[PDB]
């Protein structure tokens, strides 16, 4: 038969089937274009977005060490947080830097927006590069201080040899910033 | 300056369960005495695999429905590694189920975590070459349209929002780096 365009399935029903303090899982009844019915599960859709900041000062990246309960270990990577309602990406980035690393930035650049496993989650991550930093601290919600790690741009790619850093958002960010740095040749 | 001391886990408790999700509440005591109750997805040892097939200087991508964003993604074939399978074996089987091809040359490029703050799952990236026809039945509810994308313009994928997902992006850049190594550019 004739090749045809994509046709999204119709959502027959959506029901909350489990809720924790931070998670709300929904059961979604679907009917695909070919009439096949299936029940999928996903995290309740939200429009709350995240921001990840990549600070560069004196030819070094500023990374942080942060506990992750999912793996029960310390990850090495870029500062991340949520964009509060009403805030632009630049504003959330500046606020998160101040709260996590004690600096604000006069030069913030929005490089890319990414989704993460959209089959189950609808969250987006905005990658921002921060330069021309100045000291300024804000109170965050971290239970413990976030140790900072200065990493030379010239050896940026060595971060891929550290399993504590090898997380999809960190790796995507690393390569996107390097591409951007090439643009201006710095 | 003091060394890193992981918080101590005082208590773990299942607090919600769905068909595919089991959320745990974790009581923590950081080394500075601060106490917090974090929530996470029950830790698992099960791993995923993602395959990047290359044929005649082109990437083979697939379009697949994602209920979380209620849209069609454009990207690499992904699946779960079955217990007892190596990454190579899982990659070959998934290729077969999803694109109808097996591969004689499979290379394991990288292993990545995904939001370790709440999940503990790993994603293995495998490049597949020297393909041959061979189908296996998967459990997909509808066919997965295939899209051929030239290696010479692989970075243009970053201009398609249907493709811009952290795992696809990481794999794209890692495969490009690897291609450079064989002068495939
Ligand atoms: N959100 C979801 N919930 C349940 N199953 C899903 C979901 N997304 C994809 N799948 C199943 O796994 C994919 C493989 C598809 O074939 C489908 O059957």
């Amino acid at each position: 038969s004739l090749s045809k365009s994509l046709q999204k399935p119709t959502i027959l029903n959506v029901e909350t089937v489990a809720r924790s303090r931070l998670f709300t899982v929904e059961s979604v009844d679907l009917e695909f274009s070919n009439g096949v019915r299936r029940v999928y599960e996903r995290m309740r859709p939200t429009n709350r977005e995240a921001v990840m900041i990549v600070p560069i000062v004196d030819d070094h990246l500023i990374l942080i060490r942060e506990y992750a309960v999912g793996t029960e270990s310390y990850e090495l990577g870029f500062s991340k947080g949520l964009i509060d309602p009403g805030e632009s990406v630049y504003e959330a980035a500046n606020r998160e830097l101040k709260e996590e690393v004690g600096f604000g930035a006069n030069d913030l650049t929005f490089l890319k927006k990414l989704s993460m496993a959209p089959s189950y989650f609808s969250s987006k991550m905005n990658i921002v590069v921060a330069q021309d930093l100045y000291p300024e601290s804000l109170e965050g919600d971290e239970p413990e201080p976030l140790p900072q790690v200065r990493w030379p741009l010239a050896h940026m790619m060595d971060l891929l040899e550290d399993p504590d850093f090898n997380e999809a958002r960190n790796v995507s960010a690393l390569f996107l910033v390097r591409e951007w740095l090439k643009g201006q040749g710095r």
